[PDB]
C-alpha cells in the first residue's frame, strides 16, 4: 500500500494557526505539509555522529505547569551529572520557561540526551547545538 | 480547551521510517512527535514575519586570549541591552570559552545580533537557535 | 572626571591589621580596598532607601525530589517576572541542586522575593546578596 | 602613636555621595566612618574556614570598559577550571556588567579565589556565598 492513513489530535488553537500558514504557502491539504515536516525530520535525524568529544547547548521551551515536565526534566538531567555542566533558565511568562543546558561529552551520548529531552511531553520546542572546541 | 481530531495520509515507507526513528529517539507516541513538528513549523514561520516577539540562543566558542574578541563581544552585546537577557559562560580549557547568549525581541533584530557576533574573526564556532517565547504555543 | 584627595586618621593597630589582611587577600593597594569599602557602604545604603533600582542574587540549595519545592519555587519566581532576570542551575549530585537567581528592581520588592524563597520548607541553604546595578558607582 | 594619618584619592562623585550619607547618619567626620568600615571588614575576613568541601557563588559587578578587568577576570578564572563550574553574566547598561560565578571546592581555596576576584581593579562590588550542600 502506498499510503497509510491515520488520525492525530491537536488543540484547536494550534491547528488554526498551522492551517492559516499552509494556506498562505499554497499547500492543497494538510497531508502534503505534514509529509514534508516528517521528511525533513527523518533527514536531520540520520546525520549520524561518531563518538568524538563535544561541547553543546540544548535550548528548550516549556510550560512548567504542564503535566510533570518540570520533574521529568530534573530527574532526567540528574541521571547525567557528567555530561551536563549547567543550565540557564529564563521565565518567559506566567507559564512558559526557556532553558539552555550546556553539555560536554561523547557526541553520540550527547545527542541521546538532547533527544530524550526534546521528546518529553511538556517541552514545546528546542534544538541541540554541538561543536568540537 | 478544544481538541480537534483530523486524518492524514502519509507515504507508508516514509511513515515506517518516521516511526522507526521516533522510537530510537524516545518519543512515546507519533502524535506527540507530529505536534512537535507542527509546533516547530509554526515557530520557524513566526520568525519569517519579521515583527513579533521571539526568543533565541546564540551559542559561540572562542579563545579569549586571541585578538580583541573578548571585548569586541561585550561591546556588541552591550549595544543590545533590550534584546539580550543574559548569557551563560563555561571555561572549556586554558584558552577556549563556550558562551550561550539568550535573546528576546523582534526576529530581525535578533538575526542582526547573531550576524554581528558569529562573523567576529575570533568566534570559531557558533549557531543561532530560533525558538519561541511560548506565549502563542500549546 | 575629578579626583579629590583627602586625609583620614585611623587607629594605628586597626590600620596595621587592615594592611596585613588586604595583602593576604590580594589587594594591590590600601586605597583600592578603602574605595571598595566606601562603594560597598554606599551600596548597602542604596538598599535602605527602599525606592531605587538595585540588583541582587539569591543563592539557594535544595533537593528536587523533596516535597513540592521544585514547583513551589517556579510559581514564586514566575510571580515576579519583572524583577527576576534569569537563574543559573547546577546539579550538585543525584538529589541536590544549587540555583542562583539574579534579580533587578526595587529593593523592597527584591527582599520580599528572597524572603518567600528562602523560607520555603524545601530550601536547605540560601543567601540574598545585595549588590548594585553600577548605574551610580565608580 | 595612637593614630596614623594618611591620604587617599576618590572620584569627586563617589565622595559626594559618601559624604551626604555619613552626614545623615550623624558622623562628625570621615575618619570615624572609614574607621568603622575597616573594623567591619577586618572582622568578616577573619572568620577563618577550614578545608571542607563547598559549593558557592561569587557575585560581582564591574565596568567592562574600565582598565583591563575583563581579561584579568578571564585569565584569573581559567587558572581554576576545577573550582569554577559556570558563570551567568547580565549586561546592566552601556558599561556595567553583573556576573555570578558558581564554584565548588575546598572552602579554603574557594575563599582565596573569591578574594582574588573582588580585589581586582575594575570590580566595583561583590560578595561570596559558600554552603556545604
Ligand atoms: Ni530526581
Ligand atoms: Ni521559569
Ligand atoms: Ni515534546
Ligand atoms: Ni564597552
Ligand atoms: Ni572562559
Ligand atoms: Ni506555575
Ligand atoms: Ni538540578
Ligand atoms: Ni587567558
Ligand atoms: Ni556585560
Ligand atoms: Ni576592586
Amino acid at each position: 500500500m502506498e499510503l497509510i492513513r491515520f488520525s492525530i489530535s491537536i488543540p484547536s488553537k494550534l491547528l488554526e494557526k498551522f492551517d492559516q500558514i499552509i494556506e498562505e504557502i499554497g499547500y492543497e491539504n494538510r497531508s502534503e505539509a505534514i509529509r514534508d515536516l516528517i521528511r525533513d525530520f527523518i533527514i536531520r535525524h540520520e546525520w549520524e555522529v561518531g563518538n568524538e568529544e563535544v561541547a553543546g547547548t540544548i535550548t528548550i521551551v516549556y510550560n512548567h505547569d504542564e503535566g510533570d515536565v518540570v520533574k521529568a526534566l530534573l530527574d532526567l538531567q540528574h541521571e547525567y551529572l557528567d555530561e551536563i555542566i549547567s543550565s540557564l533558565h529564563v521565565h518567559m511568562d506566567e507559564h512558559n520557561c526557556l532553558e539552555v543546558i550546556v553539555v560536554k561529552g561523547e557526541a553520540k551520548k550527547i545527542k541521546m540526551i538532547a533527544d530524550k529531552l526534546l521528546s518529553l511531553k511538556g517541552v514545546k520546542h528546542g534544538k541541540l547545538v554541538m561543536t568540537s572546541t
